RNA sequence: UUUUUUU
RNA sequence: UUUUUUU
């Protein structure tokens, strides 16, 4: 959702305003070159006073991330505790793996059968060509443990298919 | 409210200007290095001639308080009497305690007992896990005459709880 | 109660 | 479970 876009930024300095908080941060992201097109990364920022907390909300999912580099910086005093939201969980493309090399006859519960091996996917996909309708040689998955992705890359990646090499990577 | 961010400031000069007024409360927190941040503290600055009093407005609550250090200042012959405004009390959060190394198993009522010993509070909150919903081990509270805070910190900080010791201090 | 306390 | 995780 809008989730891998707000940052949780607690021990905030006392009576500081949302306002100050905003352009502290929109500050920082471009003393730093950390925005990824014209214009301020941070709309809006709530703050919850007497928690001692405020949320930062981003324009865009990639400036929500960058600005995590800034976990712990000095505020007015007040060394900064950045985090992401609870609610929060990478988005579903997130660890997508690009699966190509495969031979043109295998089809989506074969594929899939040579990557659960290393765990259940979460997404699946195998390109069939649209009129012709077989498979185009390679596929996009996910599993659920995105830890294991690295685990599949190295294993699967490279393999030996038919008279295919794999090629196994992440796919963005 | 906003009065934590006022000032009056009485036994003004004869005539002077709102604006003449603003310009040299923003040149003196300037030239004393006491702003928080780029860009003048002093918004706004009414003036009751009659009265011979003028209200500074800023727009921080700290450097509405750092202000107060110019008190009995010279200006055209005049040595200005600064205070805070009659409506004004600190801020919610403003002697807040942070009171850790709690023994997970008390509950609300029994920490808070703990502390009421040093006065009745104003404000008290005891951290719970999200999922779990017992104690994190800390808490946060607030008297209600904020001069018993230093008692209490004296009093309970480093305490024998359990096998824990106890932490007590200003929670900013 | 020896310089005036307001949105 | 030693600074408080929300649209």
């Amino acid at each position: 959702l809008g989730s891998a876009r707000r940052l949780y930024v607690g021990n905030i300095p006392f009576g500081i305003t949302e306002e100050a908080m905003m352009d502290f941060f929109n500050a920082q992201m471009r003393l730093g070159g950390l925005t990824q097109a014209p214009g301020n990364p941070v709309l809006a920022v709530q703050i919850n006073q007497d928690k001692n907390f405020a949320f930062l909300e981003f324009r865009s999912v990639d400036e929500t991330t960058q600005a995590m580099a800034f976990d712990g910086i000095i505020f007015q005093g007040q060394s900064l505790k950045i985090r992401r939201p609870h609610d929060y969980q990478p988005l579903p493309g997130a660890h997508k793996l690009f699966i190509g090399g495969l031979p043109n006859y295998l089809n989506d519960d074969q594929v899939k059968e040579l990557l659960t091996s290393f765990g259940p996917l979460k997404a699946f996909n195998l390109v069939k060509d649209s009129a012709t309708g077989l498979s185009k040689g390679y596929a996009f998955c996910e599993y659920v443990d995105i830890n294991v992705t690295d685990q599949a890359i190295a294993g699967l990646n490279g393999m030996q298919l038919g008279d295919k090499k794999l090629l196994v990577q992440r796919a963005s």
